[PDB]
């Protein structure tokens, strides 16, 4: 009887499984949601391991008629994104938009969206669901400018994340009309007739009068908003959980605001956001702790497993803004390591320091055991995050 | 070991359970969310039973110390004052006229803005709740601009949890302070519930005006968008029934009524103490013991609904408990198949290629809610 993947959707508790696996099997045979069979590792060593091994591929897990954990919901090219962008000499484009440097301005502007979506909820009172009221606005705004577009259409844009990331055992319609439908979007963005100045769109339009096809520019645009926004706002929802049920730790943030970068990365440790592993094809037979794993293979890093390990976390299970050392995985690592990760961090601190300045009561409104968390998806995430002041 | 109470939150569906319940004990004891023990009744014969009497109360269940199926969220007052005229006057959509016209109007803009994105579409945010919202905000004569925020009260003031939680009197006054304000402006309210209730004293507290234009607002919007939810995935699942209505627009009555027999929104049980010891099939039910309806149960039962599982828009009769019976009857009945009738005749109208983006097995259902529903409700057309 193999254990099932993935684990418990209830991302405020580390599933007691993550706990069992790292401790007896931290390789374990599973059997994902598609019925193929895995190798899931659990400990921080085999994690670090299997993400800085380059044998282990993830270009290599859209292939045609390899092990899935679920269903391809965007084309086979776009998993290796990082991989194509690099080769098109479109790296710089795309590094000069993640860079927070290059963006003197995103500081005060991120820090002013976050202020304006909370006096919208302190205008009405508690509670307010800060999912669909903070989260979501905020995370949409950032990608919005990081692409140059405007905000007008954000709802939309978020719905389209709500498909594009869902997990599903077979492939499902819809997803490809999903995927087509924001192509479409970006791509009417960037063919502007006032054509687009500002963001990666900006510098798309510039890029294509030198000496990449209109579809790749929107593919690579569509791909890093879903990927950054859907990553953003989960992360952002865990981190509110924790300054909800840990009201100590937004009182450290109000008493000393500079610690704000520490915290978010002690929260990126905590945060239980990733709903399923990192997914690698085995390119070789690799010895991989105990077990030997045959070439052809699916090997799933469980992130959550490797971020509570009590061999390099001490106290794993709690939240410490004072950890001398902090080598977590929450971002991956090795050559698929986060490109995003300043940006990730930026975003989060600005988000944290604004709730905690605007809502100093902020608690959840109801027992954190009655949240409903999000099924079938990519992310672990509250559908409401109602909270009371 | 009881029977676990409620049941499965899955809607697309009868839960298994609620068929073995009905054939085998169809008056049993359950453990509630709460802990508490209740009578769960799941045939037809003793759910009309105990509509029907009224040595089963509902006004009781609010009452402190008796058995809960889950925490009180609203004041006890609200689960005599010849408001009767005002508020029976404004749930007979004869009382609107233009709400018809109206209605479709509002299904037809809300449908428009997702033909031009194109589809996916979320028809749960992109249609029943700002649908639902509309109409609940033009039986209060209150503008609309605020439906996210009054929906998003409804989120919290229907939960339903074994204890009770701040946050739920937060809830509560936060939108009564709302509907104080509508019923106060300075430009008084001419047209809706508050329109009449400003009338009406000058001829009762703003406190009571404002708690039943908001528990009217409630009930109405939740249960609404509910249903239109389970009938959109009834035409999805079974495009033939679109195909019905598009060839035969005037069956839409009929068919409302079906989709109202079959349909799962209702995620608990209708609740009566009852007032004295009361013999229910098989059963010795004591007084003040809580008595649980399982319409499901009643709506799905062969011995009054032949092939109950299966969607008939040609029954020769239709008796169904989905508006409840007895004297706790919905009252705005006429409403709720009005609203579903317009949004239904323009959906397939407008969507004529209507189906699920996934399958229906891989939809959300929300937990912890007074109705079963898709949290998203994905559609491709
Ligand atoms: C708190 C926020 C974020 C977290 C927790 C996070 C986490 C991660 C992780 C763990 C990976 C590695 C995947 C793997 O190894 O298979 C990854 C990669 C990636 N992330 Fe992030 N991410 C965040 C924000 C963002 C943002 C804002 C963007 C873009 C706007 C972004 C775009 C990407 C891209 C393009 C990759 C793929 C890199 C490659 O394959 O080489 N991320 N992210
Ligand atoms: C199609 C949607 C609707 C369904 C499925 C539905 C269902 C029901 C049911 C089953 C009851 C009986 C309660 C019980 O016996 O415990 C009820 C009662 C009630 N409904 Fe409807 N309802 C709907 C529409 C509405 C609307 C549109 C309103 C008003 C805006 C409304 C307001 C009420 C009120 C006030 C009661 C309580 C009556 C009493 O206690 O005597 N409902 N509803
Ligand atoms: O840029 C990418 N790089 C990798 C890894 C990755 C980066 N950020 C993520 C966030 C969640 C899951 C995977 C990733 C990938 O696999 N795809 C895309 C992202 C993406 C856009 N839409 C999608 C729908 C479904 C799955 C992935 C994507
Ligand atoms: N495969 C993945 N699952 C969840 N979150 C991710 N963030 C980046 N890659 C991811
Ligand atoms: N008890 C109840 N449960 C669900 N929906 C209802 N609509 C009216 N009363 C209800």
């Amino acid at each position: 009887p193999l254990p099932d993947f993935p684990l418990s959707r209830r991302g405020d508790i580390l599933p007691a499984e993550a706990e069992r696996l790292r401790a007896e099997q931290p390789v374990a045979r599973v059997r994902t949601m598609t019925g193929d069979e895995a190798w899931l590792v659990s400990s921080y060593e085999l994690a670090k391991q299997v993400l800085e091994d380059d044998r282990f591929s993830l270009k290599d897990t859209a292939n045609p008629g390899v092990p899935r954990q679920y269903a391809l919901t965007i084309p086979p090219e776009v998993v290796n994104n990082m991989g194509n962008i690099n080769s098109a000499g479109l790296r710089n484009a795309v590094m000069k938009t993640l860079s927070p440097q290059a963006d003197r301005e995103l500081g005060g502007w991120l820090e002013a969206q976050a202020h304006q979506l909370l006096d919208r909820l302190i205008e009405q009172g508690p509670p307010a669901d800060l999912r669909d009221g903070f989260t979501e606005p905020y995370s949409a705004a950032l990608h919005c400018r990081l692409l140059g577009i405007p905000t007008d259409d954000w709802r939309r844009l978020m719905s389209g994340i709500d498909v594009a990331f869902i997990t599903s055992p077979r492939t499902f319609e819809g997803s490809a009309v999903n995927w087509y439908k924001d192509l479409g979007y970006m791509v009417d963005r960037l063919n502007a007739d006032p054509e687009p100045t500002e963001g990666l769109l900006g510098r798309f339009a510039e890029l294509r009068r030198s000496p990449v096809s209109d579809e790749l520019l929107a593919t690579v645009a569509l791909s890093l908003f879903g990927a950054g926004a859907v990553s953003t706002s989960a992360f952002l929802q865990h981190a509110i959980i924790a300054l909800a049920q840990q009201p100590e730790l937004a009182d450290r943030l109000r008493a000393e605001p500079a610690v704000i970068g520490r915290a978010v990365d002690e929260l990126l440790r905590y945060n239980l956001s990733i709903g399923d592993a990192l997914p690698r094809i085995a390119l070789a037979d690799v010895r991989l702790g105990e077990v030997e794993i045959r070439a052809g293979e699916l090997v799933l890093v469980l992130i959550e497993g490797a971020n509570y390990d009590p061999a390099v976390f001490p106290h794993p299970e709690r939240i410490d803004f004072d950890r001398e050392s902090n080598p977590h995985l929450a971002f991956g690592g090795g050559q698929h390591f986060c490109p995003a990760s300043a940006l990730g961090r930026t975003h989060a601190e600005i988000a944290l320091t604004a709730l905690v300045e605007k809502l100093p009561a902020l608690r959840l409104a109801l027992p954190v055991e009655q949240l409903a968390w999000r099924p079938g998806f990519i992310k672990r995430l509250p559908e409401r995050l109602p909270v009371l002041w």
